[PDB]
């Protein structure tokens, strides 16, 4: 049994375990927001410092992981609510990609919407390109912001969202479900073998970005981690 | 947007929102006491008086749902603890079966173990009748206590244990996520398709029962839920 | 070398090796609850039965211990949370305070809060008699309320609460490790000469009282203990 | 409220959370055997692989923390038991100091038993150069393998022994609680401040070293730890 467990309810600058990318920035009241409101195609992330074994390539084994956070998402005068944020699960090695364009890529992709990640995101805005719905969404995303799976959403601009994903190691399953402020919820859930599209050792984190007429508050206000592989 | 949210951190007898069934009790604390220790075969329930509609006939729909709450198993000199308790669903008019031998069927099902409902259990005892695993295990349980799906388990005698569970309708997927005292989690998910094993109208709860030589203390500390069907 | 060491993992009226001082009850699952809700001015003690040696004349030396417990407060409409709960060493004849009025007594100390009585108390409500600090706390008190020294806790209703004391008689301090739900750590240390305020043979307990408009539920959930006194 | 917290019952090699340093392995059933008894001076060290705030220079707070550990030492023939177990703190950067000549530097400090470190030893074997009592012993290090202050203690082969350690950041003071096989509690205690001896962020682990007579198995069986730090 090997665990990796952590939980912020607020966080800090300075604190070891949390690495910043980017536009990221700690305000007073120890909230995380991930994006700058006056840089062009801003980029924000987020990542837990120690990266976790997600699977033993000896005992061949997959852990389980059950995580839940809190963010909110504000609009300001008079640009466009974009783009989101993203919680994904990533190489150690993780980056923000060269010449980030920000915007749809939400800043784990490139220019292409390809890159090396599995989250969960919660887009605000429709990027054709990458063939997103015509409204808000939460999506599941495979290496590509063009989501291997997406499902209705509304995103409520000073509203505090919590979602909570559980992954099931024995069924590969990814499932997640979105509180939103009206008490009603929102969830989808998607087969993803993260034994195949990802190494054994991989880090966890949050990104949010923004264009140049599109931007808005993206804020990460709490996380509770905790993983479990079985050795044995 | 059809939704049911409901959040307890004690209960008490009396509130009308809580239907009791057979030796069920409330302890100072407002946790539940499911079973009774100087009774044979006891059984106890505890169910959401409203009644819950998981799924729509006219939009075809399924009802998705976030449920978690915390429970504590303590074991009694010199008795063995057994069984368990199992979070289950089931029609809106369930009752504990006639003549209820308590024991393995957890006051869900009758001496073959049968019964109308879906469930997770955590059980504690194993009774080979039933193809129980040789150790304590958490199982998915679909008209059966002889679990559609198991994971092995372990039962700590007076630990709180935290549950979190979540039904996403456009897979039929149910995950469970366990939380340990330790902070180890268990996780074990399943698709089962509601809407084919239950009627439009169910009520949720929770169901314990000991036996004759198995007894051991059940109870309920809290319980928070939210199911939302779309009507669109 | 000669060691007194005990286990409580639950509790149960008739064992000899606890004593029951006013209005102290056992739950059914074993949990003891040491104020009475429906009584004005309410006290409760529960005690090892057999007194301890934690000094000797004849040597000089005095006894280090180790012991840990759990306990749960949790409120009850819409009365105040009082007054909390002490752990307290005291002489082996301690009986609770003639006239108790209750209140921030903690039913250890009179109405001026004096007794003869070392102890670390969970204070949730404060009294301004006591020189209370403004919010719950913990502290080290020395035959008084009115504590040697205090630091600032939070007690959350329904939340079990995991304590480790440690004194070491080297150094005549009193160390003090408090686990609360969320998985943060309160501690607080102090000398204090035990040799030098309570008489050879002590007993150990937990106390907890109430008033007239403030009222909650005590438990003590478990306890361990071990002290070791040097023969030589 | 920062807090770190993990808690391993057993390890396995390849957990990103630890690091190994010197002639460290881990057996078969989950266990770390510091060092390799076929080798003359052996040191072998294993530590927490994320680096700890103990103390910001923002606000000057120290953090306390509660941490517990069994481990076990096992004669092996005819070689003499030497020459233990030091559970420390260091610079983030900390390495097995060049030129280690194992045995009585404990696998922490130089030829003349000097480093920037502080901790706990279970100390087997007296060595004169450091000032060792003439018999095992426990001791509070600070910068060096010299001991401000021991206790009389004796390590039993074979024996698994718990420990508890207790940082109190108020009064800065460092208590150990210490439960032999037979039941026996040995503690010790000083004052020490963490913030004027080390760096704001360290590392803790556990250290262990042999000579080229003195030779045994050095077993960490298992280990937790919390720290919290008030940035408030
Ligand atoms: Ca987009
Ligand atoms: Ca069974
Ligand atoms: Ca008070
Ligand atoms: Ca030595
Ligand atoms: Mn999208
Ligand atoms: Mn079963
Ligand atoms: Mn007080
Ligand atoms: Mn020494």
């Amino acid at each position: 049994a090997e665990t990796v467990s952590f939980n912020f309810n607020s966080f800090s600058e300075g604190n070891p375990a949390i690495n910043f990318q980017g536009d990221v920035t700690v305000l007073s009241n120890g909230n995380i927001q991930l994006t700058n409101l006056n840089k062009v195609n801003s980029v924000g992330r987020v990542l837990y410092a120690m990266p976790v074994r997600i699977w033993s390539s000896a005992t061949g084994n997959v852990a389980s992981f059950l995580t839940s956070f809190s963010f909110e998402m504000k609009d300001i005068k008079d640009y466009d609510p974009a783009d989101g944020i993203i919680f994904f699960i990533a190489p150690e090695d993780t980056q923000i990609p060269a010449g980030s364009i920000g915007g749809g890529t939400l800043g784990v992709s490139d220019t292409k919407g390809a890159g090396h990640f599995v989250g969960v995101e919660f887009d605000t805005y429709s990027n054709s390109e990458y063939n997103d719905p015509p409204t808000d969404h939460v999506g599941i995303d495979v290496n590509s912001v063009d989501s291997v799976k997406t499902v209705p959403w509304n995103s409520v601009s000073g509203a505090v969202v919590k979602v909570t994903v559980i992954y099931d190691s024995s069924t590969k399953t990814l499932s997640v479900a979105v509180t939103n402020d009206n008490g009603d919820i929102t969830t989808i859930a998607q087969v993803v073998d993260l034994k195949a599209k990802l190494p054994e050792r991989v880090k966890f984190g949050f990104s949010a970005s923004g264009s140049l007429g599109g931007r808005q508050i993206h804020l990460i206000r709490s996380w509770s981690f905790t993983s479990t592989l079985i050795t044995t």
